[PDB]
């Protein structure tokens, strides 16, 4: 094959955005829709192609899921969201039944690239297209912690004056609540964070604030203008990039486990190495007290919450 | 001052993808939102801010009509859409009442960087917006048939199998329905379209539908999925890279008239030199016998509008 | 491959260096190995040019030998010695010929099945030759012919119209060299007719007959100030590279291979044409009003002798 | 100024043209200046260079004299002549100062009031020199110190680790030469101790130390293979002023004005610091273990005597 094939599956406000973000970055000249209301896809197509006469070349149509069969990557932003009365259960329960449905379909087509998974909830749900697909587990990308990160930067930013990517700051953990900011393991040009933090007047107490704001802005902004996209879109974009361009980048993802952290058969949010192979490396960052804690607690739940729901799904 | 400051007017689907496209393409280091709604403009900066981690940095903020004292550059996509049982000449008196309410304020801020005007219809308010401010003419860019130009080229792209950034290829007029295709202007690698057609096949009958599908193109997309913004997001985003890096980069545009196609004192699509000064040059297209008339026919009718508009507005 | 892309380069003199380190900037392909005779320089360079990549895209750059092609999916060959003062153009024609014979078997034997872009001076005739002796097919052997004195005469009319080079659409096109043309008649900035913008500017007949052979000397004027020219094609290379490695189908000035297209066949020739993955998708053959009509047949019929005879020869 | 952004280079060597070419790729700044002693190479260089903006973003390439800085964003200087065999380091400071002299009184006669990046070896004396001259704030002449070497540090640590060099943040700090030294107990990959790093990856000690040396030594193995290096600088060169122009406020290791930081004030020396529209932003004074601290002094206490001798006996 001559040219790179993204199929996006699931077109909401988070997939549409990443398709935008593609189109606008000249990445994957072959970019495959696929979702239940073909009427959608199609009219999401339609305006996607528009861009292209002003950024690179791009094939943009709607698809089935046999569109997988010469795909390089997959991108899984298909869940619904959490409807008012349903627990955090429900959503899992009603998200892995989605996930089964999108998996099976792309594997009977014979796809054999990289999947990247991005529909909440992340952690639990890289562990079930891990789990349903059969594919090696380096080739499951998980989006996890990618966009908390980011948002724990812009914060560091605007509070040091510092370009956002020049702070090495990263949210791990379990995606959600029980997340942390490891700030002992943060720096910025080599210098701790911790250090620019006491030189800077900041305490331990604004940094806690930090960390809450950080697992708070979905809320926020879902509050004022009813959902959150951009953020995730280009975390989405930019891990696309890492695969597609072979980087070997640093980036906080949802990894797999194989010893790091005393953690095993477990996706979680981890600095790793992201290449064509999909996750080439975790990279396993020191924890102080607070951190280690953190990720022990946000560990041991998802672990049981993930295999009581592929239990449940079967 | 030290970086470049862009205002977007109007935090809709088109307003909020035009952020986001600017974000990806790391165009302005400052980038003010100013709309009604103080709780959704806000929401959408704190959302395009989480980009910032992987683009180029940007300070993006909800802001008031003040903050163009020390702007570059005044994106206007603000006005209401057609409602059913409302008449064009409604829509047309409804979006001037909206368009005197934004350009007052920010000429009160004394604002004297350049405007591009992109509420619907656009070279009506174009027009308006030069009246209202006083500007001089080549300081207010209306962006016109940028889009619809955009969708020809993206059309005679995949029918040609060329990148559509090659197909040299302008819808011109009024954007809307009395826009017409200069298909004998038009070239693909110096050789007239009108020579490709005949040699690939393509009847004057095709070409004429291949325009039809041009001006119904927005019909359809919002049809499927409710809205169209990514064309335009991104047509605004170009032409807001030719101002910003002072280009002097040919686009179709509305352009303010003075003696070319035999129209003055009017706004309207043609190829036109883009530069840090706004428009620096018309370029005057060979029209044949069609194009010509449909030329006239639709600067003639959008004249009479455009005055009737700013006479009732006052 | 497609996935982690790898471009070769043979011929690491000051056009080639200028390519890689083009092909730095711009992050294209992630692997790109430097073949030349000289391996001390070949290598000196591949650790110049990696110091870059701490500030661009990640890139694999070394100095290998001609196996290394086997996996690749293009070869860039800039080889071939320039003209010394009493060479005549037969004997750089005839020494670069035995030259370019000596890159492309070993090219060839590595198993190589990517894309050529051929950038030797003459650059037509080596064009014609590579693909002679390769055995490869037409499509997949792309020559830079006449994209950097396009770019020349693009970047001259638009200092004249304060217009972004980039919009000028103007071909220079025939055999890169003394006996090429400015295809004015079919150029244009955004659809108007060049010859009509150069009434309206004052700009006459005259006028446009020395750009066009300013175009055709710029090359001599840059050598007598500072020695050699490489900048415009090392941008020109990069250019037609990412059309081939992105797969753009993106219309380029290049040497062309030819099939009817202005009364010619089994030639490479300048002219405007469609890129892609599979080197030349597709020939645009431009109306020539009645002056360069004459220049592309004269410019063609003393290329095509010069070729076959050359061929001849090295054969 | 701001709107249309005007960068001067001064010196049109391997250098600066790399630089110029760099920035040409790149599409940053607009105009862009060259200014050299022989105008028939800085002409002929702006001849080539401009043939590339037919792919590249516009920009208005020229060579000009020293009044161009008026109205200029930001001056670039390379302008130096290199290490002659029978010269001492001594008799290359004192010849580089009278250079710099030369050009720092004209860019300053003729208004210019932007900011200054110096590259010119020694880059750290030659900084100094630049500040003192001009009478500028210390935050407006940027030096390009340790950028370069830190890019070699970033791309060595790279290859042994299969990491993307971008994101190795390690820093080589100090006095641009021999005296320099990594930064590795203040290293890290995603936030991952590099010490660490080496210990899990079999990467001892006296490896680390001879990577260490393998940078200092990198210029001579490339000037011995290929008779100069440039595109590692160019490349620094061109990330520096990106920096400058985009106000990025980035984290960069350049030679930065010292007021504290390390126990050192009144010298330009290699540290990571943040970079804006204004120049020297904010130093990173970053932790240093024993052996690091004590070759920040030593680097530092040397680079301070020669630069107050030098400008003692160029005033």
């Amino acid at each position: 094959k001559n040219h790179q094939k993204v199929v996006l599956v699931g077109d909401g406000a988070v997939g549409s955005s990443y398709a935008f973000a593609m189109a606008q970055q000249g990445i994957a000249e072959e970019f495959a829709i696929v979702d239940i209301i073909k009427e959608r896809t199609e009219g999401d197509a339609m305006d996607l192609e528009d861009a292209t006469a002003f950024t690179a070349p791009k094939n943009i149509y709607s698809a089935d899921y046999d569109t997988c069969k010469d795909a390089d990557l997959v991108v899984i932003t298909a869940g619904a969201p959490q409807k008012p009365g349903e627990t955090r259960l429900q959503l899992v329960d009603k998200n892995l039944k989605i996930i089964k449905s999108v998996v099976e379909p792309i594997v009977k087509s014979g796809f054999d690239g990289i999947f990247l998974v991005a529909a909440n909830p992340v952690d639990i749900l890289t562990y079930a297209v891990q789990k349903l697909s059969g594919f090696p587990k380096n080739k499951v990308v998980g989006s996890g912690t990618s966009l908390d990160s980011a948002r724990l930067r812009v914060a560091l930013g605007k509070k040091l004056d510092v370009d956002p990517r020049d702070v090495i700051a990263n949210i791990m953990g379990e995606h959600g609540d029980s997340e942390f900011a490891a700030y002992s393991s943060a720096t910025v040009g080599g210098k701790p964070l911790l250090d620019i933090a006491k030189d800077e007047g900041i305490s331990e107490d604004e940094l806690l604030k930090i960390e809450d704001d950080v697992r708070n802005k979905a809320y926020e902004i879902i509050n004022r203008k009813g959902a959150t996209f951009y953020g995730v879109a280009t975390a989405l974009m930019r891990i696309s990039k890492a695969i597609l361009r072979d980087e070997n980048s640093v980036l906080p993802i949802g990894a797999p486990m194989n010893g790091e952290y005393g953690l095993n058969d477990l996706y979680i949010g981890t600095p790793a190495v992201v290449n064509a192979s999909g996750v080439a490396k975790v990279i396993e960052v020191p924890l102080n007290d607070r951190e280690k804690k953190a990720m022990a607690d946000s560990a041991k739940q998802l672990e049981e919450v993930a295999k009581n729901g592929m239990a449940k799904l079967q």
